[PDB]
């Protein structure tokens, strides 16, 4: 069973746009999205579709790149660090739910390396 997906808007939360957040959408996310290993991470985990009935028994802070993309498009984040934390949650969730060496983990590990390469330098 699937919980509601994470919010992509919140009227109580202040919005912001920064050069670094623009870069996270235009360069970082949109490049990762095109990687051959991006597909499992482009939408929230669908536990019914994927037959993972224990996914949300284990993962209590789900995150995916579809959600991150919508948040960036919404100017949902206050700063780049907040967005970077969502990417890190996404990767960590994968390592938590699975086992070292699993195919899905190899995919997340490759994306994480590419992500780190791209966020090493952000615009000023
Ligand atoms: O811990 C995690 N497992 C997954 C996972 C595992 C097995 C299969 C899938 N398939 S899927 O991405 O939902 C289906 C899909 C297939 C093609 C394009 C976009 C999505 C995801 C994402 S995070």
């Amino acid at each position: 069973m699937n919980p509601p997906p994470p919010e992509t808007s919140n009227p109580n939360k202040p919005k912001r746009q920064t050069n670094q957040l623009q870069y996270l959408l235009r360069v970082v996310l949109k490049t990762l999205w095109k990687h051959q290993f991006a597909w499992p991470f482009q939408q929230p985990v669908d536990a019914v579709k994927l037959n993972l009935p224990d996914y949300y028994k284990i993962i209590k802070t789900p995150m995916d790149m579809g959600t991150i993309k919508k948040r960036l498009e919404n100017n949902y984040y206050w700063n780049a660090q907040e967005c970077i934390q969502d990417f890190n949650t996404m990767f960590t969730n994968c390592y938590i739910y699975n086992k070292p060496g699993d195919d899905i983990v190899l995919m997340a590990e490759a994306l994480e390396k590419l992500f780190l390469q791209k966020i090493n330098e952000l615009p000023t």
